[PDB]
């Protein structure tokens, strides 16, 4: 059956901004997890997982008799998707269950521990997500071994769909690079956003880049990829070193024995897949990756074995019984026990990936450390591991049920607690009069409450307008949020903040993150009466100042925008269409395509845009709150070009007369050209929509200036 | 970006039941269209309407000084995707507007039209959908060019996204007949449920068969395609030369001048598209399908000079200056008014589709009638007009404002008034009780309410429980609804109902309809308390009981279900898988994937398959309303492999002893397949599920139940 996408391939896509509607969702519209969750009986549960760590199904049986090492395996490639670029993949839906992560390559055999797990979900129903319970499992496995977990948060509600990620444009599984939709360009530059080496791998290749053997380059894509997902030096060598204390890779036979994956696989397959014709297909005949390295003397405990054995032997180059790159030690005695024959035995061996944890330079002195120190490794692990798997989660106070650690961490972006009275109505009315009266404009305070607000994105909950991060580096600094014009916005606004503080009794005080937002606010107000409309805008106190020192600088960068549509921006010049960002940012904002429509056509009309940019301002009535933005767009008395000087500024003509009445860019003119966009500006252009056109604008406003607020969730 | 269509492109596709959701819709969650529609100021609407047509723009001037042939074609095209095979297509959410339709090839410059009616769609805003304003467009022109209409109604609610239709296979626009993605197969068979003959036409080539230009093989065409749409030989000649009394074809150069359909162009054309380079690119020089053809003397006048120019003169073949195949009155003087030239006149011409009306001999005899007595004809093209134009908005109960026509037709498959008080609560549990003492069980009880209910379809809303349709020609003799099981069923409620209506005061009585659906309500109440649960299943008085002589029987055989997953019945083998079937009937039946992943849960262990079936009755307490079927379902100490004798159906073993447990279908065992539709399964197969199962069973039962109730609406 030919599709829109079929004819129209490079046409917009809206149905990613109306994905998770309640029509997919199995749960009634008012269920909540976090209510569900806290009620678990989360110690029983834990109890049923370490039950079944060794409790041995004769349709995938447990190497070493002991599923430990697979469950982490399985519990490490939910969290491994991670993309710091975006915030997009990670644990935090349990996407794993679903296309197309339940069938890329390196998540093989993945379906059989997941389907070991339904017992389990099965009893205890919606009480424990998938999303946590892939998490908890992987930290019973953990402890099960030996190994003292830093602690664990539920609360990652499960997803009933797809999550629409871009993970590359390759048309062939594990496509080697330099291919026509390479995802490397020049000096060996992975394309933003995504964060691995191949489509359909996690991270890197264990064999080597594009399957070379070379453990010093492989150390180059391991670095790569590790800090794409968020992490560095120590904290990617305590990773794979700790994992890699676990268990065992399975290529026991040519990959050419292994069918069909889940997604392709017969109906009769009940949703697993990677059949093997090999010998008995399973257990000690096991194929997943193609690998046949087995890492410890013990592989189903806790030890000090990865790095005894990486230091203590030299390496040669061998191939597994599918034919792939592999190391053994030289001259080793038979030590690694064989998963299920008592009498066998093997010598140690290595990926090359594991190698680069001794021969890049850098890796090499924290190896050293960790093998010397093993209460470091430990230590660096466990945090580690922590980081990997609640990266996603957001602040703090999300985090749910009594293994929460008390320990703040940098990497949350963590928010002060607040200690003291809030502002009420009668407050929150006083300085709004004190921000009007102090002649900062509409333009100003509208301009600044966005640049605040619009760094949430769903994805990882990170970003957002508590904290005033906005004051600090790197925030305060970005192009896009106009750096002197901030400087001086901020300034006014402390000074209001220092009176009004300065003035109150009982410790009351407002905070400069909720004046912002509330200054943002009586913009939003000023601009409503500027147009005749009598509108209050809601506020909700209760944000706090984050400082400097709990404020990691280079963490915070992948959240600038270099795309923001809603203030018509674009840092440089992309291979993707504007109106392809503004969508992706509308997603990230959490918005339906109805939301970003209502939103961007008041952003332009107010005085949103960066440098004070006429594109898209067709308004004769700047700094009042009107549909003009629409009923403008839409006149067909005027006739759209591209410019000779820029194919992607557009110069809007009367018709009859030829003069030129405004300018646009693709963001603009794509809501008078896409034809589902079009159908939503029309309702807003209409001559009946002018009031709701301001509600909508401020219930869209109000959403955004809450989307961290986790605290009142 | 690659995708899961891309990856695993036969993989079912379940976004088709999460279209149409509160995201994507912009306006609020009360909105109701009917509220609207009835305050508008229907006649100043039509006034406008009437001004517009002849108020020429320049950017798209009007041929002979009147838009209203651009406008009758234009509501023509808006109507004329329509197929009853399946209900989808018609005029009755406004798809025009929309992909893929927009940027068809038969509806090139309808972009201009509808562009031209954005004032009056603008000025009046929510009040009048565009679905609706395509349609009064189109009657206002007949009616300002002389044509007395039979009606309009309004309710079209206006849609925000594409809909989701098969429209054919072939990836070309146009395709000629014959190719790899061919919808011909035989002697000239058009594949169901396609209603057109080349991709991006409306009916038919106006050339010919694939372009060859003979009005007797156009003939078969035309008839093929009309019945298609429901419409018969008179209907079909009333129509097409009711319409080409108006207005022109536009060749006046050559195609290759015309630039990309909408959905391609520019960001600049803003929504319009097939911008022509040749000459002014517009008026006179306009080209939209290469055809240059001018019916009559009189283009924008109704008149009976098509017919007089069809028998008065004899035609020979030729060629526009496009080079299409068109025809010219051999000998005639110039009579026809050119568009634009007060000084040029024309022969009279005819598209090989007109010839059809007077060389098929069928055709040809209802022609002469109509020549002949032009009131007829007249008469004819008003009624098919009313019907073309209304054919998918459903029951009369749906028709809005002062213009519906009072004659109740045919092919409305009209109920009749309810005359008489309606049973009350009370009565219901005792009507309930009587039926449930008849010895009546409920499987027989829950089958013939769902084969009463489940011919409704959303995309002409036809069928349904009202009017009791199952009792008479040709339902009660359809072999999914088991036709003597269904004979027996319906004598026993008819005792019932007699009795019960003959003991009755003040006129109070129930009808057979609303007695079958309560009957059913009894079955599910008695089977959740055969479970141990008390339920109460809602139930809405007020359907009325059809006659025979108010039941079309022809038309109504596209309502027979050949495929009804619900039931585990297939009446053929068929190229499309089965569980392809049963997702298109959720669609039709407008549930989400969890509510058709519900209800055929709980329709298999209450007995509602065809043929007392054991397939997918994975339940050991039949007839009782529990989760059973998603429990056992999901249960991995079962192992599925298709049988021997049938791939499409699966044997449920016990994976330790072999023993065989079930038997299911492709359309049960999907359910365990499918990565979505397995996540569905898995939260009603829990265990803290059961109260849940039931409440949700009863809601969408109740849901079906009500499905065309638009009299409650
Ligand atoms: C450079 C990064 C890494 C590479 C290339 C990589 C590669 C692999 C490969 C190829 C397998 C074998 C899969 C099979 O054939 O069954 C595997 C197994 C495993 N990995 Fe990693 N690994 C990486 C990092 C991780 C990290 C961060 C963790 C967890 C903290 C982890 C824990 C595991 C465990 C436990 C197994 C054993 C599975 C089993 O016993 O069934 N690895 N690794
Ligand atoms: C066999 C069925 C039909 C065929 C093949 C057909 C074909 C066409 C073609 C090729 C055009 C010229 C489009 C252009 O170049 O501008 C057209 C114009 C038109 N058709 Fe049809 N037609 C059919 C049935 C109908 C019906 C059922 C109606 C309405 C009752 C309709 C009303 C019109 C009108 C009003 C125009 C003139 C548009 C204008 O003035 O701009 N036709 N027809
Ligand atoms: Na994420
Ligand atoms: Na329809």
């Amino acid at each position: 059956g030919t599709s829109n996408r079929d004819w129209w391939p490079n046409q917009l896509d809206l149905s990613i901004l109306h994905r998770h509607s309640s029509l997919s969702d199995p749960m009634g519209k008012d269920f909540n997890y976090a209510q569900a969750f806290e009620k678990l009986d989360l110690a029983a549960v834990k109890r049923d997982l370490h039950a079944l760590m060794t409790t041995s199904q004769d349709w995938w049986p447990a190497d070493f008799g002991h599923y430990g090492g697979l469950f982490i395996r399985m519990a490490w490639h939910s969290a491994g998707t991670y993309r710091t670029a975006d915030g997009r993949g990670g644990a935090g839906e349990g996407q794993q269950r679903f296309a197309p992560l339940n069938s890329w390559p390196d998540n093989a055999n993945l379906d059989k521990a997941r389907r070991l797990l339904w017992p389990i979900k099965q009893k205890y129903g919606r009480a424990i997500s998938w999303a946590d319970l892939l998490i908890l499992t992987g930290n019973v496995a953990l402890e099960s071994m030996g190994f003292k977990t830093f602690g664990f948060a539920g609360g990652r509600a499960d997803t009933w769909e797809p999550e629409d990620v871009y993970w590359g444009s390759e048309k062939i599984w594990l496509e080697l690079s330099g291919g026509p939709n390479s995802r490397y360009s020049g000096d060996r530059q992975l394309e933003n956003p995504l964060a691995a080496v191949q489509m359909g791998l996690i991270y890197v290749n264990p064999e080597g880049p594009d399957g070379n053997p070379d453990p010093v380059a492989a150390a180059r894509d391991i670095r790569d990829t590790f800090a794409r997902m968020a992490m560095n030096d120590e904290e990617t060598v305590a990773l794979i070193a700790g994992g890699h204390t676990f268990g065992k890779t399975h290529g026991a036979g040519p990959a050419s024995n292994v069918g069909a994956e889940p997604e392709a696989a017969g109906i009769e397959a009940q949703g697993l897949g990677w059949k093997s014709a090999y010998r008995t297909g399973k257990g000690a005949d096991a194929i997943t990756t193609g690998l046949e390295v087995t890492w410890t003397t013990t592989p189903t405990q806790w030890s000090h074995n990865f790095f005894e054995n990486l230091f203590g032997y030299e390496w040669e180059l061998t191939k597994s019984p599918a034919g792939a790159h592999q190391w053994v030690a030289k001259g080793a005695d038979a030590v690694i026990p064989d998963a299920f024959d008592p009498s066998k035995k093997h010598r140690p061996t290595m990926l090359t990936t594991d190698l680069s944890l001794r021969f890049d330079p850098a890796y090499e002195k924290i190896s050293r450390r960790f093998h010397e120190n093993p209460e470091q490794f430990a230590d660096a692990f466990a945090r580690a591991w922590f980081k990997l798997t609640h990266r996603d989660m957001g602040p703090r106070a999300r985090y749910l049920g009594p293994e929460v650690p008390a320990e703040v961490l940098l990497w949350q972006d963590p928010i002060p607690a607040v200690d003291h009275p809030l502002i009420d109505a009668a407050d929150a009315a006083e300085l709004k009069a004190k921000v009007l009266a102090s002649g900062l404009t509409v333009s100003q305070l509208v301009s600044t409450a966005w640049a605040a607000a619009s760094t949430f994105r769903g994805s990882d909950k990170r970003g957002g307008a508590n904290g005033a991060r906005i004051r600090l580096a790197p925030q305060k600094d970005w192009e896009a949020n106009q750096p002197e014009q901030l400087a001086a916005v901020l300034e006014t606004l402390e000074a209001i903040r220092t009176a009004f503080n300065g003035a109150q009794r009982g410790g009351k005080q407002v905070s400069l993150a909720d004046l912002i937002v509330l200054a943002g606010c009586a913009g939003v107000e000023q601009a409503a009466k500027n147009a005749g409309h009598a509108v209050t805008v809601p506020f909700a106190p209760g944000r706090a100042d984050a400082s400097q020192e709990q404020t990691d600088v280079e963490s915070m960068a992948v959240l600038e925008p270099v795309a923001d549509g809603f203030r018509n921006y674009l840092k440089g010049k992309y291979r993707v269409p504007a109106e392809v960002l503004l969508v992706d940012k509308a997603q990230l904002l959490t918005l339906s395509a109805p939301e970003m429509t209502v939103l961007l056509g008041g952003l332009r009309v107010l005085g949103a845009n960066v440098g004070q940019s006429r594109h898209g301002v067709f308004t004769a009535r700047e700094q009042a709150l009107t549909n003009d933005f629409f009923v403008n767009l839409l006149d067909m008395g005027t006739e759209w070009k591209p410019t000779a000087a820029d194919a992607d500024v557009f110069e809007g003509r009367d018709r009859a007369t030829g003069e030129l009445k405004w300018t646009g860019t693709r963001v603009d003119l794509v809501f008078g050209s896409h034809s589902q966009l079009r159908a939503l500006a029309e309702v807003y252009g209409s001559a009946d929509a002018q009031e709701k056109f301001v509600r909508d604008f401020v219930a869209v406003w109000n959403k955004v200036m809450n989307l961290d607020r986790f605290d009142l969730a």
